[PDB]
């Protein structure tokens, strides 16, 4: 697989450090739609609104199985560590037009 999961379930956003790599979700947008990171970087998504959101990498992107992240409520967060160089599209399961990309160098 091309990523690992620090926490299988969402956790409180308050636990994320200032300066951690963070993608906010708000107004139906991933606030960094094309994120550039390095191999071994841990990316954390944080939902800032009441509409629940997840991240969903389809089969073939991070492995042979889809990675369907858990739904995050407001002020919940979810992380992935990218372990292999590449480019990875993802979207929100319920809202396929809310989508983004992680570029791992
Ligand atoms: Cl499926
Ligand atoms: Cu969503
Ligand atoms: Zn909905």
């Amino acid at each position: 697989d091309k990523a690992t999961i620090p926490s299988e379930s969402p956790f409180a956003a308050a636990e994320v450090a200032d300066g951690a790599i963070v993608v906010d979700i708000a107004k139906m947008k991933y606030e960094t739609p094309e994120l550039h990171v390095k191999v071994g970087d841990t990316v954390t998504w944080i939902n800032r609104e009441a509409m629940p959101h997840n991240v969903h990498f389809v089969a073939g992107v991070l492995g042979e199985a889809a990675l369907k992240g858990p739904m995050m409520k407001k002020e919940q967060a979810y992380s992935l560590t990218f372990t292999e160089a590449g480019t990875y599209d993802y979207h929100c399961t319920p809202h396929p037009f809310l989508r983004g990309k992680v570029v791992v160098e």
